[PDB]
DNA sequence: TTTTTAGCATAGCTCCAACTTTTTTTCTGTCACCTTATTTATTAGTAAACAGGAAACAACGTTGCTATAGACCCACT
DNA sequence: AGTGGGTCTATAGCAACGTTGTTTCCTGTTTACTAATAAATAAGGTGACAGAAAAAAAGTTGGAGCTATGCTAAAAA
């Protein structure tokens, strides 16, 4: 279920940023009611991905830490790839969050390879910008 | 709703391939029960995208034809882009069907620009293949 | 066989009007049992005029499309010719359907030439109406 | 049944031409086996249109004479109408025999009126010939 | 030759009664073998009184029609004259057939005049019957 | 056979006129070759109507005499009847000789009765002559 | 103030054990009302030893981490030193918590040196136990 | 309350040294205002540990004498124990005064046993000094 | 003259209780999807009434083909 | 002048035969019909999935005592 991965990624990022994850912050980040957050936390505890205390909080496990690190790496590489082409920053996060769950790992590897190819040379990026402008002249 | 676009694309492709769309073929293509197909057909008829006859069939409208053509163009360009990098053909259709609904049109334009950039030159594709192999040596 | 041409014309007209031909509609149009319609469809499929699918339907071919277009042109020109003289509309369709199969193409060309001759001038049609009334005074 | 009228017309014409109708002559004229001719003769005798003697021959009745005269008048007026336009004499008889049974009497009256209209003036026929040539220039 | 006139009269009467003359009917009427009938038909054809077709039949000519009409008139007036006096009907036809060939036309005119004289008045016929009875009393 | 009666009548009349019958006279009277006369004489001798001697001649018998007398009476009454009406004397003998063999005895009795009726009164003959002239005015 | 060091040590130990410090747990550990805990947390935040969020929680700083590590080392070495001599475990924690704040660092170094001296040899500990028993015989 | 024991010990030591305890001397020794000294004296008089006269002075009781003797013995043994290890004399009195109230009597017995163990042999003290120097080489 | 108490006056410190955000726990309704049942267009035989041709057959109509008579000639008695 | 023995065709059964008109089969050939068969439609049941609404705790805050020093003298050896 993509929701499980989304929650794991959000919890891992929030822990790495703040040092501690809270239910209200997770609910605000995912724009969902805290009751759904509690249900998801209990379900993840049933899956032994994290340890939950009834009124204290949550602590991620080693497997959860690895999954969160991998998901954060995928998210950041997707963001970098989308920014490379020249997409507006407003929709970049929305598109990445929408597509980060339906993509296969082979596609992620291919995207990373493309990013590496376009990062070692700037002339390729300049040519991409030039052809993009010359083809978007119709939108002008 | 992405389901509406998915149904419109499937109906348009089936009409262009066979010359006529049938409920059983749509249900088999989308792997859903024919009752759901009937419900979706009635809902789309409520949206004036196609004309439905109680026991005869469906006929697409001009607006429906344009939407289907645009969606088919997006789908085929996504397939070509995914095939360009070198992803396995088995997962290409699944990934395209999963991501064809959550992507913005600007991202589609950027993907088309990248495909055009990589299509005018084969040396770039050869260098991409070489760097892909040199970086996937770790998987060997 | 005139029945083959009649079926081809009916199928072509029904496809051009509705966008799809169904067995029940053809049977109702030709006032024959659907079993005879199925037999005729199979026989026409044996003649490679159309492609038939066991439970889906029928799709006309390019040769079938040309034959249907020619037959529809002949039918409409016959209807126009019969309406020009002043025959009652009730029997026009019956007479056209009865005589559309036993006429030669040269006769069709002559009828079209006569229609063109009487269409470029209205005084000729007025004189025809006047002489028709003056000769049908005996029926009064 | 058109076959009854066809047989009555043929018998009436043969009697008026030769003075006596024979089974072999009727069979040759209608290009059918004499057994079918005998069956038709017996059926017409059942309809009291003519008197048949077992080995002697056939004699038409007053009603049969009137029907034959009317049918011969229709046939000859159809032949004259077809010859007026300029159709080749080879197909004139075939077309007249094919269409003499499916036409209504009102259409026959209209054809006779048209023949009368085109017979009182020769300038109309000359103009028809001129426009026919000018439009058949494409066939040249 | 009286046989020629007899055959012409029989053929004319048979044509006027049946509408067509056949060899078997003529042979039965004249109580002669059909071979003699064929010989007589060929001889009459040599005299250009009628047209004969090898297996079809015979058709009388205008001269033959006039001769037959005159002979039938003579025969019927002879029958009426013989019936007027009161001869038995059984021998009337035999006597008329026996004497219709040896009589001159002036005698025929005189017989017709006598018939006209006895037809305008019935008292003369009544007196003839009375004197016939009074003189045939010896036969009683 | 009428020839037998004709020969008997001729022989009886010749015997009553000359007193003796000769072969040459009979042949001249009947306009036939003497060989046929000899054959007929031998045949009649076979019928025991007359006695013939090889080179002498013929003598009639009592039965032959009665038959000849009856035939002569019939011939003379026929001649008188034909002369009564007013037929030309030239054709009277020819007609009587032609019709004296095909008539029945009852017809002879009726003719004799008519002759007796017209002989007792001359006013009837005068009226017959008057009506004959008034009806033969058309021949004038 | 010894209270500041006590709170820092408790927070550091609780964070190292649970991964996150909560106000209720600190209050229970120090057996004080949560209002005093909030006051102490605010005062420590004023001293820039930790970062406090109004309703989220507390996170220690690098200086706070070093101070907590040093205090935990002192506490554990005091516990080990007290256990070495043979004091009852019930009062060991109470005595260590009572004396961990009034001792100088030089005294801590001397205690650690004594622990190291008595840890490298077990005969010294055995002699200490023997003399302890021989002198505590008076308590028996 | 440790303050009661501290005051009793100070009063006992001052009486044993000077022969008489005065309020000013006690206040100077404990570095507190004489008002607090008067309050403490009144409170101790309420506890029947000493007899106080309104302007004369204080006299200890037998129970007070025993408590003071025991506390002085504990203080002197603590001083000797701290001096044995080699702590600087400047902080020895401060540390002893700080820790003389929070220690249990069993700990005091253990400290006395350790002092007796290290007093019967000087080689142990020499080895302690040697290991102390060898481990404090890092401070050099 | 100093020392020795007796209030006088501020102080954070700690606690109690009220207050005000935050976390869980059922409670309550909802669209999603599966399953079932019903209804109706689509085929595949399935049998029966014919239409017409083939073939066979039963009169009809015809061409010699010769038997028997009625003129016609010629020679003979 | 009257008779007998070859010729000359005319007329008439008759005798196949060859056709013409009738009858009887066959033989596809088309037309209602009747299951059966899949395809299309409508009706029900669970069932996750949020709101939402208490409740239950947690975290905050505003105050009220409570000692703990620091003044400032008034009294006593
Ligand atoms: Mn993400
Ligand atoms: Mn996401
Ligand atoms: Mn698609
Ligand atoms: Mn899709
Ligand atoms: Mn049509
Ligand atoms: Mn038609
Ligand atoms: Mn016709
Ligand atoms: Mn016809
Ligand atoms: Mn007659
Ligand atoms: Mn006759
Ligand atoms: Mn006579
Ligand atoms: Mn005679
Ligand atoms: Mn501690
Ligand atoms: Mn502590
Ligand atoms: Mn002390
Ligand atoms: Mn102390």
């Amino acid at each position: 279920t993509p929701s499980m991965e989304d929650y794991i990624e959000q919890i891992y990022m929030l822990i790495e940023e703040k040092g501690y994850a809270r239910v209200s912050d997770i609910a605000e980040a995912l724009a969902v009611h805290p009751s759904s957050v509690t249900k998801m936390v209990q379900k993840l505890d049933k899956d032994e991905y994290l340890i939950y205390e009834k009124y204290r909080g949550l602590v991620l496990t080693s497997k959860g830490k690895k999954i969160g690190k991998r998901l954060v790496y995928r998210h950041e590489l997707l963001e970098q790839f989308l920014r490379i082409i020249g997409v507006d920053e407003e929709k970049i996060y929305n598109d990445v969050e929408g597509i980060e769950h339906h993509l296969s790992w082979n596609s992620i590897d291919r995207i990373g390879d493309l990013v590496q190819y376009f990062e070692e040379d700037d002339a390729r990026k300049k040519d991409l910008k030039s052809i993009q402008k010359k083809t978007e002249h119709h939108n002008q």
